[PDB]
């Protein structure tokens, strides 16, 4: 699709056999989202944001559905005020900004 | 242009006199700029992200260049690490997110 940024761009994405709605960022280097139960082995970790830090859960080799396109990659757990798929996932759908 | 992700989606634009280095952010609503001195009047405000809030100041009808493009739009400033193009302005030089 070809999304306009008017609005937020969110999009619902399939985890953990859980449907959340989640923000395409390409200001975030990483994907960041809200305390969730995921298998496999977690890693504890710490993440930075405009405000200050928050503990995260680092969890690898994720496989995620953004849009209905499929992608792998790593995912941090934690309290985040917004889901935000971050540039690690965006490059594997193809994402571009265009203009 | 069209700007791939796998590395952050950095510009250079010029405001207020000045060459700075920006983030091109479709996760941030609002443009957010480090400390400088614009040449208007400013307004308090609090923005909050990963980790907490900011404080920052919010100067309105501010000329900036991003690449051949001159939009014109509310800036806020404050103690961010890194210069961030937000939505606000993103949709004046119709920048979209392709996939
Ligand atoms: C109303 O207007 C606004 C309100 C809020 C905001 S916003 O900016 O809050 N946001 C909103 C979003 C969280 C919903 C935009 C988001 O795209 C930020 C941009 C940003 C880039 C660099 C530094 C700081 C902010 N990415 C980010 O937060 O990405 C972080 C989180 C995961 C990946 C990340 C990349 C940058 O380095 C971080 C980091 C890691 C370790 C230590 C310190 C760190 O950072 C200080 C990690 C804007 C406008």
């Amino acid at each position: 699709p070809q999304i306009t940024l008017w609005k937020r761009p969110l999009v619902t994405i399939k985890i953990g056999g859980q449907l959340k709605e989640a923000l395409l960022d390409t200001g975030a280097d990483d994907t960041v989202i809200e305390e969730m139960s995921l298998p496999g082995r977690w890693k504890p970790k710490m993440i930075g944001g405009i405000g200050g830090f928050i503990k995260v859960r680092q969890y690898d080799q994720i496989i995620i559905e953004i849009a209905g396109h499929k992608a792998i990659g790593t995912v941090l757990v934690g309290p985040t005020p917004v889901n935000i798929i971050g540039r690690n996932l965006l490059t594997q759908i193809g994402a571009t900004l265009n203009f």
